[PDB]
């Protein structure tokens, strides 16, 4: 009846704008909406694609299928084009409906295998959820393609083991996948030690595979404890693509894209994995958790591009990431942010978008990465609602003196126009002052590249972090800890928001590199060091690097071992453990961890009665929060000080300590030792003392309140009892 037609098709344009539904919500109210009329009687239902072209199918019977697609051209159904690629008439008007009439190789098509995904999390240490991609994407992907039912469950939300396994006897999936991460180790081997005692039990029977970056790394400690474990080594769309037409045995175990595992021999094999085709076959990711993650008070994300196409950090392992970057379409990339930003707004999420891309600007061949970053604001401006949004970029993605004016020029409008689209706190990986060091690194930049590159961006009003790695276990001497302290104290970096007014871009870029007395009027006065995201950070050598493999080289060069636990890496961590070639600096990154440990609990509680602290408060322990970084930075240039004096840095300290009024502050001058820098510590650690003394004094007088538990009171009086012991 083409009057129901009509009606059936707007009523489900109105439920599939619901986006944030599971697919078991949607079906259920389909099934109302057909059950609304006894002048028709079905079977069962089927609900497959997502977001712009959802599909429902009506199974009359087995040689009556009723097919709706409320939101795109039924002629583009991937799944009716797996089933008869002739089905339809190339020259017509769209078509949202359709009836199959004897065409019983159909029904098997809609008979979906189950894959159920979980996206793993050690709730102690991630207390806030974020919009889980890992597994979104892979279910959208899914969906898009009709290849699979898909359910998702995210310990992010509270699940726990418990509770996943229920799940999984209950939804009994053809597919299991664990997406494992950083950390999760234990907690994954607790899941699938279960997962297998139940296929044992004949409770569940499913391929089990696992992904991310953990066990692609490690593969052989899981093979060793599950030998029919797949491993998918890289993206996981087209592996799980592959897994379900291996269920219908439709391909072969060693056809299956991008997966490792263990052959009939016992030994290991990879195959190889085809870079996705991410500009359009990867859809808005799926909103199931939204739900949830609001309730937790969590996040929106989106990728918009994989890959590096830089990819040469020496710290930064390519293998599970890739050394080439795929961008969404900008068409795309409009309408997934616009999904997502309804989709939140529906559950009262603040529209955030957290960019989950290692590289948001990019480089392409044409070199129109830029116009493309345009195109992306100039559709954000041309929303209702303002947004703000995060992002990660390298220095040269701002300011490149090996290429030509005109595209800095370039470069600063658009930066200009991420601004105003509401590009918000970007993480700009600076990771190193020391010219020698940034070699070392990779980095590809110099310390004054650095420098402008971040003047231009704060003059935008962006509000940046930047990553710096202090330490690292090549370096020989302290010349580099001294390039990176002198490069931390720069003030003629950060920038307040400058009014461009009638200045061209050209010109803005002109004072900003040039005119001295422009940067000065315009400076915030704050030195870099204040916008480091981690103090005193030393380097950690992920499995892969080439800067484990140079750890290797001067191993053998200089016959001494520097990669403890025999060499070994941490399987769980993914990441090697690695002393430093330089005694002296493997004794100063050990005493700033010392230093981070003895202050962790104390400013833990500060910034934690910070973030939920009145107006007047929130300041004063942002003070604390200020101050405390300053002590911090000063400690290491206190430490080499005390191992290699200047007349320079003695000013410095001079200036600082008098500031604080602790100019006094057994300590042997060149001396690095661990006792002595201990001892050089014990002596800083009194200016910290100081802090803690007027933090103390607020406490009792009222200035700020404490948590219900008394917990800056109990961190405080620990803090006291606790000077000068070292662990
Ligand atoms: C958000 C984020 C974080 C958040 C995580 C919060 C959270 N609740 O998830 C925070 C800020 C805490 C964080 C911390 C760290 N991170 Co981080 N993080 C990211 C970021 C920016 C986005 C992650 C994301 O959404 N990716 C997009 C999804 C789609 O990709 P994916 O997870 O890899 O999933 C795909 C594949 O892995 C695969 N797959 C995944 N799961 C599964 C499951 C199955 C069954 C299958 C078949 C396939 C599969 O298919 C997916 C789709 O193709 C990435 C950069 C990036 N673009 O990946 C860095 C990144 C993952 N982080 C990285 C690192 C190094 C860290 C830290 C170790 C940093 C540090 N030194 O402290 C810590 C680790 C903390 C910890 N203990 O876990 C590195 C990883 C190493 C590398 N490959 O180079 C990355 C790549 C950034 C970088 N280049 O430095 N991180
Ligand atoms: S650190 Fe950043 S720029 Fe360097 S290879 Fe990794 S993602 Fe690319």
């Amino acid at each position: 009846s083409t009057k129901s037609i009509e009606y059936y098709l707007k009523e489900l344009k109105e439920i599939f704008s619901q986006i944030w539904l599971k697919p078991s919500e949607i079906e259920k109210r389909c099934e109302e909406l057909f059950k609304r009329s006894k002048e028709f009687d079905y079977k069962r239902i089927l609900v497959s694609g997502e977001t712009d072209n959802t599909t429902l199918y009506v199974i009359e019977d087995s040689s009556k299928i009723h097919v709706f697609s409320p939101n795109r051209d039924l002629r583009e159904n991937p799944l009716l084009m797996r089933w008869h690629p002739s089905w339809y008439e190339i020259e017509s008007k769209e078509i949202y409906y359709k009836c199959f009439l004897s065409c019983e190789e159909l029904y098997e098509h809609l008979e979906l295998p189950t894959v159920t995904l979980v996206n793993l999390c050690v709730i102690e240490n991630f207390p806030i959820p974020r919009l889980n991609l890992s597994t979104g994407t892979l279910s959208s992907y899914l969906r898009k393609e009709q290849l699979a039912k898909v359910e998702l469950i995210d310990m992010q939300v509270g699940t726990t083991i418990n509770q996943i396994i229920k799940n999984l006897l209950d939804s009994q999936p053809d597919i299991i996948g664990l997406s494992v991460n950083f950390g999760q180790k234990k907690l994954a081997f607790e899941i699938l030690d279960l997962i297998y005692s139940h296929i044992e039990n004949g409770d569940l029977s499913s391929i089990i595979t696992v992904g991310n970056v953990i066990p692609s790394f490690s593969p052989e400690q899981f093979f060793e404890r599950y030998p029919s474990l797949l491993i998918c080594d890289k993206e996981g769309e087209y592996t799980l693509r592959d897994l379900i037409k291996m269920l219908k045995k439709e391909l072969k175990l060693d056809e299956v894209n991008g997966i490792s595992y263990v052959d009939e021999s016992g030994e290991v094999k990879h195959n190889v994995a085809e870079t996705v085709n991410f500009k359009e076959e990867v859809p808005t990711p799926s909103l199931d958790i939204l739900g949830e993650i609001s309730k937790f008070r969590g996040a929106l994300t989106l990728e918009t591009s994989r890959g590096c196409d830089y990819s040469r950090c020496t710290f930064c392992p390519r293998d599970h990431k890739l050394r080439s970057w795929r961008p969404l379409s900008v068409e795309q990339t409009l309408k997934q942010l616009d999904d997502i930003l309804r989709a939140g707004k529906h559950f009262n999420i603040k529209p955030h978008i957290y960019m989950a891309d290692e590289e948001f600007i990019g480089e392409l061949p044409n070199g129109t990465e830029a116009q493309r970053i345009i195109d992306i604001c100039e559709g954000l401006l041309k929303r209702e609602e303002k947004i703000k949004f995060d992002f990660a970029a390298r220095a040269d993605s701002v300011y490149e003196p090996k290429r030509t004016k005109e595209w800095n020029v370039e470069r600063l409008k658009m930066w200009h126009y991420c601004a105003l689209a509401g590009a918000d706190r970007i993480f700009i990986g600076v990771e190193s002052g020391s010219n020698q060091q940034l070699k070392r690194y990779g980095k590809g930049t110099t310390s004054e590249q650095n420098i402008i590159a971040l003047r231009l961006v704060s003059a935008l009003g962006i509000n940046l972090r930047i990553g710096f790695i202090m330490f690292d276990q090549l370096m020989k001497g302290l010349d580099n800890l001294k390039e990176n302290l002198d490069f931390l104290e720069r003030t003629d970096a950060l920038m307040k928001p400058i009014d461009i007014g009638d200045m061209t871009y050209e010109e803005l870029y002109d004072k900003l590199l040039n005119d001295k007395e422009f940067i000065e009027k315009h400076k915030t006065g704050k030195p870099v060091y204040t916008i480091v995201s981690y103090m005193l950070a030393s380097m950690e050598i992920l499995m892969n690097t080439p800067y484990s493999r140079m750890v290797q080289l001067t191993e053998r060069k200089e016959e001494v071992n520097l990669i403890m636990n025999d060499g070994k890496p941490d399987m769980n961590m993914g990441r090697y453990a690695t002393s430093f070639v330089d005694k002296t600096n493997g004794n100063l990154s050990e005493a700033c961890q010392m230093w981070i440990d003895s202050n962790f609990g104390v400013m833990y509680t500060i910034k934690s009665l910070h973030k939920v602290a009145n107006p007047r408060e929130k300041k004063k322990l942002y003070s604390y929060m200020e101050t405390h970084r300053e002590i911090s930075h000063f400690l290491l240039k206190y430490l080499v000080y005390n191992l290699s004096p200047d007349k320079e840095s003695q000013i410095i300290l001079s200036d600082f300590l008098r500031m604080h009024s602790m100019e006094h502050i057994k300590i042997n001058v060149g001396d690095g030792s661990k006792e002595n820098i201990l001892n050089v510590m014990t002596n800083w650690q009194l200016i910290m003392e100081k802090l803690l003394r007027d933090v103390e004094a607020d406490l009792n007088k009222g200035i700020i309140t404490d948590s219900e538990d008394h917990r800056l009171h109990n961190t405080l009086k620990r803090w006291f009892s606790d000077m000068g012991n070292w662990s």
